[PDB]
């Protein structure tokens, strides 16, 4: 029995999961008590202890949730079918038609993220329950997953259920002022486990091959793979888009088609069948004692969010392009992903179109926005931008350059202990912070000796005000550490 809460349709969950957490892990660097030129970001609104603003955290949450209250237009079903076949057909030529076996319980468990929470039904972080080098989950999480695993092999799907929260991160000061904060959907571990067992080996297949498929997820942007992607762009007209509100504008029927494409490369199994039932059913966000059930869109915290969203993205652009040709009564003779070159990571994309498609691009963009997507925004480019990196020429080859402001903000802010005051001195370890700032310097070096010098002066100032010792502080050494990563394939 449904009711209204902050203007949302909502029901009582049978539980109480608690409210929005208070304070931030972010502290202003002890070295930088003053406002610097070119600063855009500060920690996002974090409730009553936050003396910068005056917002209700739940109203902030509810604002995040309002687009999930609306269904999206989507793709008319005959077009959709045609789109799906281009997508599935192209993938078959790249990773073949082998069907991967479902993982075992222990493999799937190994792959759960231990630094993160168990979702709404088990309390704490998954790590709390990890017996290191007995290499298994123990305790209340082990019981939760065992029961889930056992129910799924009987063909009983887990719940698509999320602990609702908001992300603690630096955001633009302009969004902070507007009382914005991003949603954090903490998935039920049971559900992550099942879907992991169903699809990890298919996701791995796509990753091993990256960027041969428009699913870029797993690409190392600091290696040869980025150059392979840069190369593929030549000979087309380039559009670089980043899509507004990507997760909230995803249509259920597109998502179900994406799930069935992944299913095509998996073993037909009760587990797979259970994972598809769960991931294609409406998302359910728990906060306090209520729950909100989505009417459309996808939670940003679902298992395989990036993979699924990138396949959705392939479906949608296939549809828009073929729809555009259709309305002009021109034939489309080959595969969409051969004739054009697509690269996606959810809503983030580069499209390298052929001259014919380029000529009708206004209608491609109107089809996309007719599906309920918001491309943002317009016009061909000569600068590729992907995953926040701008592809740039350097004296040692092209690189995918990290924004200078993303480098420098790491020097003015540090992640440390929870607080309601970002200007209180931090408690943190020096080893990890120093490592953070040596990497930053290696990234800065790719911008050349003039930008490097400016980040070096900032780094020397940080190091002394924060009590640090750093090594990548000179140009040649920093260039040398970035080079070792680039040719070695070394994370990062």
């Amino acid at each position: 029995d449904e009711f209204q809460w902050k203007g949302l349709p909502v029901v009582k969950s049978g539980l109480d999961v608690g409210g929005m957490p208070t304070g931030t892990r972010y502290h202003r660097s002890p070295a930088w008590p003053e406002e610097q030129p070119g600063e855009t970001h500060a920690p996002a609104p974090f409730g009553s202890g936050d003396k910068r603003y005056t917002f209700s955290q739940t109203e902030m949450l509810v604002n995040g949730l309002k687009p999930y209250t609306e269904p999206t237009a989507g793709v008319p079903p005959q077009l959709l079918s045609r789109a799906v076949t281009h997508v599935r057909s192209y993938i078959e030529t790249i990773i073949g038609t082998h069907r991967s076996p479902v993982l075992t319980y222990h493999q799937a468990c190994e792959l759960l993220e231990r630094t993160t929470s168990c979702g709404p039904f088990v309390q704490g972080l998954k790590g709390d329950y990890w017996d290191e080098e007995q290499q298994q989950y123990t305790g209340v999480l082990a019981n939760h997953l065992e029961q889930a695993w056992d129910k799924a092999n009987k063909g009983i799907a887990p719940r698509n259920a999320y602990k609702l929260a908001l992300k603690d991160e630096l955001r633009p000061i302009e969004k902070n002022k507007a009382g914005k904060r991003r949603l954090l959907w903490g998935c039920d571990a049971a559900t992550t486990l099942i879907a992991t067992a169903a699809f990890k080996a298919v996701a791995t297949r796509l990753q091993v091959v990256t960027p041969m498929t428009p699913v870029a997820v797993g690409i190392n942007m600091d290696s040869v793979q980025m150059q392979v992607m840069n190369d593929s762009l030549k000979g087309g007209v380039l559009y670089c888009l980043d899509y507004s509100k990507w997760d909230s504008t995803q249509n259920p029927a597109v998502t179900a088609a994406s799930l069935a494409i992944l299913e095509r490369f998996a073993e037909p199994h009760p587990i797979v069948s259970c994972a598809i039932e769960a991931l294609s059913s409406p998302a359910e966000g728990y906060v306090n004692d209520i729950k909100f059930v989505t009417r459309g869109g996808l939670p940003s915290g679902m298992p395989f969010t990036s993979v699924v969203n990138s396949i959705n993205h392939m479906i949608y652009v296939a549809a828009a392009i073929l729809q555009a040709y259709e309305s002009h009564n021109v034939p489309y003779t080959g595969n969409v992903f051969q004739v054009e070159t697509i690269h996606t990571y959810g809503g983030d994309c580069m499209y390298s179109v052929c001259p014919a498609t380029a000529s009708i691009f206004h209608t491609v963009l109107a089809n996309l926005t007719s599906y309920g997507l918001k491309p943002t925004a317009i016009k061909p480019t000569n600068t590729p931008v992907f995953l926040k990196r701008t592809f740039t020429q350097t004296p040692h080859g092209i690189r995918a350059l990290l924004d200078i402001t993303s480098i420098t903000r790491q020097f003015y802010w540090l992640k440390a202990n929870r607080t309601s005051d970002p200007s209180s001195p931090p408690a943190f370890d020096r080893q990890a912070r120093s490592a953070q700032l040596e990497n930053a310097l290696a990234y800065a070096s790719q911008h050349g000796p003039v930008m490097f010098d400016t980040v070096r002066q900032i780094a020397i100032k940080t190091a002394q005000g924060e009590g640090l010792v750093l090594v990548n502080t000179n140009y040649d050494q920093a260039l040398a550490t970035y080079n070792a990563w680039f040719i070695g394939g070394t994370p990062d």
